């Protein structure tokens, strides 16, 4: 198997980014929810509401932020903090347009983020607005994650 955790700010949409990748298609502490997907175990995405026996056995991390509210770049740090030497940049990080885009937009569509964050791949994200293709950054982290294990022998 493989757990992400998908962690952010509240009302950021995390939620609505997880079921889409799940397949599936208003807060609450936790929804686990299973889909698999194979290209060339298991992949359960854990979105928390906006923890230690959460963040156990982590092997890969989402964040998921409005751009548009202010603060929010910083407050990362602590799902960072708390989730975390957990995870190693293996995170991902989705500047989500939850709303019709009036700051994102231009120089940084994906604002500046924090040191630690930055260096962690980052996208501009949205259903609607304008977005990534970040279904394929999914599919491509997990299966970073499952190659490293029995590489290492
Ligand atoms: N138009 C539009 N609205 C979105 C989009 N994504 C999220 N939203 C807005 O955000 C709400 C859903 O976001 P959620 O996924 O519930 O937020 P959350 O990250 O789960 O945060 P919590 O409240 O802590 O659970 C909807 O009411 C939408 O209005 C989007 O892609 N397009
Ligand atoms: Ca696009
Ligand atoms: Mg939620």
């Amino acid at each position: 198997l493989v757990k992400i955790l998908v962690l952010g700010p509240s009302k950021s949409g995390k939620s609505t980014v997880t079921n889409f990748l799940a397949g599936t298609r208003e807060t609450n502490p936790l929804r686990v929810l299973e889909v698999e997907i194979a290209l060339d175990a298991v992949v359960q995405l854990w979105d928390v509401g906006g923890w230690p026996a959460i963040a156990s056995n982590a092997d890969g991390i989402i964040y998921v932020f409005n751009p548009e509210v202010k603060g929010s770049e910083k407050e990362l740090l602590l799902w960072y903090k708390n989730f975390a030497r957990v995870t190693d940049g293996h995170s991902l990080i989705f500047s989500h347009h939850s709303s019709l885009p009036e700051f994102a937009v231009g120089d940084n569509a994906i604002p500046p983020m924090p040191k630690q964050l930055q260096g962690i791949r980052a996208l501009e994200t949205s259903l609607d607005y304008q977005s990534d293709n970040f279904k394929e950054a999914f599919d491509a982290l997990v299966e970073q994650i499952i190659a490293s294990r029995l590489a290492a022998e």
